[PDB]
């Protein structure tokens, strides 16, 4: 069974919004699924603004068709490569509320 | 035993391609892949152009690099349902040619 989601969204093209505004679009989304903002921030563990739009959280399958529907919400995918040594989306890193550099 | 991956890819939105052309787009990448387009067209078993973008095929983890020097590819993932029951990414089914409705 898949623990692990990656959430693709989709943000208007133009204007195009900021990095800081796609971020905060992730969180509200995952907090709407998760309860909280607080809960979203803590759970995160990667995302993208640039490689892609989207983010990698940890919920069980029948909560990750919660976030099908939600506006923006492009495509809800199994994260393979959250465990695999040497293999990634490409994603940067996200720990607790803090953008890994 | 075999690997099984999801390629996805990305297409220009303005103007966007057709079905058809997406359909072409992911034999063709397949082809370069394999060398042969009738190799391509009997290995890929599964795609999409509207739940997703991209396609499914089965080839070794070396060939598999190949996809990223190409346009358009943007992961090359492990198949995740290919053997799980009652689960799959909800793409569309390609048997030696024919799209299966
Ligand atoms: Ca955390
Ligand atoms: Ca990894
Ligand atoms: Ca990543
Ligand atoms: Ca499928």
């Amino acid at each position: 069974d898949y623990n692990h989601w990656l959430i693709v969204m989709e943000f208007p093209k133009d204007p195009a919004p900021s990095r800081d505004q796609m971020i905060d679009t992730y969180l509200n989304t995952l907090a709407t699924v998760l309860g909280s903002m607080e809960e979203a921030k803590k759970n995160m563990y990667a995302f993208s603004t640039t490689t892609y739009t989207g983010f990698q959280c940890t919920i069980d399958e029948e909560t990750s068709e919660k976030f099908k529907g939600l506006p923006g919400v492009l495509w809800v995918l199994p994260d393979s490569y959250i465990d695999v040594k040497n293999k990634d989306y490409g994603g940067d890193k996200y720990i607790n509320g803090e953008i890994i550099p």
